[PDB]
């Protein structure tokens, strides 16, 4: 029941409540701070709470995520992603036949639309990937807005399952319309990770087998960007949905801004990195220009601005990575670099002391480059993790009795009142 | 150089600095609140705000309005849309010569590429124009990815000049899509407005002709809305851009967020407010239907929440739709039932002391179903007058110092940390 | 159809007319599934030579490219009653 107060010069003080949660920072109660005559300040909102919420927690110090109070190592080594995706919808884990039901539903959507298969013809087949699936994605608002009511938690519910099922075969359409290759159908007798990678890769022309290695990283993967907190495209998907807008395009509103390279781009930056020091042998030169404070060259993929001691999907991303190099054993000199800057890391004392550990975004790359897929689909994939963590966020900000449309401030900088004169006159 | 001090109980003072602008509500800083333990409470950011701008003031109670500097009365009575637009962009009134070459730019970007054409058949007629709308920007957005370089300032012009041509091209496409009938080409001999309505309405099969009282009604609307400050949309286009995300795909964002029932809706709400009235007779009944507090029938379109004793754009709208009015001379009852509302807001001690003056939603709902834009158009052409403001925000924002990506806090409410146990060993 | 074979087609000739009623009687069931399928945005599924007139329909009508449809044989042979039970009326409106 404690309150903070504020004082000003000679305005008496003014009371803000304390609120705190289950866990972490407390926070002040500013919503009555306009009617004293001020605003905060806050670029980035980096220090402001715009809401509630139960889904996910992070203490980046103590290297903490959980979700629905899960710890997301407990959750990548012992559950398959759809099985997360559960957890993150309803907040507690599934018992079997509710997983098993879980499972059918998930599938029985994961087919997409004729009308909506015709509509990649739209685009180019070098448009960039991401643009595809806005595009794709606004499809869906068009094409279920009028059944869709947004108040009935039940077309919410719904809604949820289309965007789990579907996003992978857009996904993967999306790759096979910029190669030229035709669509591959969703099989039911895959599971859902596995079945990603065959709509990916396979052709008409053969069998193709999903190496089950491979499968289980990709699920990793999926698990493994699930869902973050607040942060640009989840509040992206907030600040959209606050007017009552169609779900589908809430999601569009995410992807366009994941998409932004600040946001989505890590993974490449990473791979980027590797190829700019080419060979082993330019290891400690390069390592040397990113030790200088005025050389741009920085090392992509070490640390965290979070996690900045330990990131807990570091270790799980690691085990990953290495049992796919050794499964599909291959010979790559950016391989070797990679894995020559990982046993520095480890030991070298300036990479340990400086706290310089591969991250989930090093190995992430690796996995993804090792698995055939292609840089322009990085984000892509990123996208199709993230889908179930904006919509469940979507669909607590629904729920929310605090709901309400979003009018941030701003201060004024410009021109004070003057006349206008109509330019006849000038 | 002020400063606000906040205590808690036992700590000692947090100093935050005070910041003023130009004009209006000054602002705490707390960018640096984190670092003392604690984050701010504010749903729906009511009381944050998120940047330094110059390009629109508002004050409520006052009545005021201005564009860089310009009161919007002024603009309107006294210049075009597209040199309000030039101010949006430029910060200044154009010359002559500069407005000239202004005109003739955005004429020569009006047309739309074949291959942006075709997209629209990947709707199906019926699809809700501002999805198509959506789709369509996200198309822009596929089309100039690779040319665009955001950090080029000269690119972000050319941008600007891009949306504001081709949007009402596109928003006529929609409306032509969905009724079926064939696109309509750009003339050049038309101005903006002109321009616009001939897309609309005209046919291949005579002449048409563009009454010059609605072509400056048109105009007229453009300008009352180009734009509104922070809000919904436009925090959805920075909050977007703040990635480095394409400006297409954050216009895009904010279409979405426009098409929110909440954001764009007024003028139907209002529309249809009439249409429950039905006739002249049952004025006073609806009347006593808005005043009984529990009964949830209420006055859309009278007074304003922000412009809570007069709304300046509210003036010239008033005097828009008269003149429209006059010169159609329709004969609707839905009209009469307007017209009758406006004379008793206009007398009546209750309306003129409870301050419910007919306003800007109430106006332009009427002139533009009067000119024949069905109800499905109207959040387009809210759209259409907008994006000019989401751009220039957009831009402002990307030439920004203190520009950074946005990742706003929560307070969690969920579950504390518990162990996950494996689905077979439950 | 009628298009498509109105060149080629002499109806004096009884022999067209006889190729012309195995047209009508292997297509229809075909176009009555695509028509299926295109109404609820799935995609056409080809005859399977395998299976029996009745049993082809509802495989047509059902099956998708996620899974091995197996047609009931129960149902299938409900299907063949009832084409059976409606195949003619002597006159009436539509035969008029």
């Amino acid at each position: 029941d404690k309150k903070a107060t504020l004082h000003v010069e000679g305005k008496a003080p003014i009371e803000l409540p304390i609120m705190e949660g289950s866990l972490g920072t407390p926070v002040i109660d500013v919503r009555k701070l306009g009617a004293n005559g001020y605003f905060t300040f806050d670029p980035g909102f980096l220090a402001t709470a715009s809401c509630e919420s139960q889904i996910t927690y992070i203490d980046g110090g103590k290297g903490i995520l959980l979700h629905r109070g899960y710890p997301i190592d407990q959750l990548a080594n012992n559950a398959d992603y759809l099985e997360v995706c559960y957890i993150l919808l309803y907040g507690e884990a599934p018992t079997r036949e509710q997983y098993e039901k879980f499972k059918t539903t998930v599938t029985r959507h994961t087919m997409v639309h004729e009308q909506i298969a015709s509509f990649f013809h739209g685009f180019r087949r070098d448009a960039h990937p991401m643009a595809v699936m806005c595009g794709v994605v606004g499809a869906l608002a068009a094409f279920y807005h009028d059944s869709l009511d947004i108040n009935n938690d039940l077309h919410r519910e719904i809604t949820a399952y289309r965007l789990l099922s579907k996003m992978p075969t857009l996904a993967a359409m999306c790759y096979k319309y910029s190669t030229g290759q035709p669509f591959i159908y969703p099989r039911n007798d895959l599971s859902y990770a596995e079945n990603f990678l065959h709509m990916m890769f396979a052709t008409p022309c053969e069998e193709y087998e999903v190496n089950p290695v491979v499968a289980r990283a990709m699920d990793k993967i999926f698990t493994l960007h699930a869902d973050h907190e607040q942060n640009a495209s989840t509040s992206t998907v907030r600040l959209a949905g606050s007017s009552g807008a169609n779900p589908f395009a809430c999601i569009a509103a995410g992807i366009a801004s994941l998409w932004g390279p600040a946001h989505g781009g890590a993974n490449e930056a990473c791979l980027k990195m590797l190829e700019e020091i080419g060979s082993v042998d330019n290891i400690p030169e390069y390592v040397d220009r990113a030790k200088d404070k005025d050389d741009p060259f920085r090392l992509m993929g070490f640390g965290h601005r979070v996690y900045k001691n330990y990131d807990p999907r570091a270790t799980v991303m690691r085990e990953t990575c290495h049992e796919v190099l050794k499964e599909l054993n291959i010979q790559d000199p950016l391989l070797d670099v990679a894995m020559e800057l990982e046993r520095i890391a480890l030991s070298d004392e300036y990479f340990v002391s400086k706290k310089l550990y591969p991250n989930v975004d090093f190995y992430s790359g690796i996995i993804l480059k090792a698995i055939g897929i292609p840089v322009s689909m990085f984000t892509v994939i990123f996208a199709i993790s993230r889908t179930i963590g904006w919509i469940a966020h979507w669909n607590e900000m629904h729920s929310d009795p605090l709901n309400r449309i979003g009018r941030p401030r701003q201060l004024y900088t410009g021109e004070v009142q003057r006349d206008f004169q109509p330019m006849h006159e000038r």
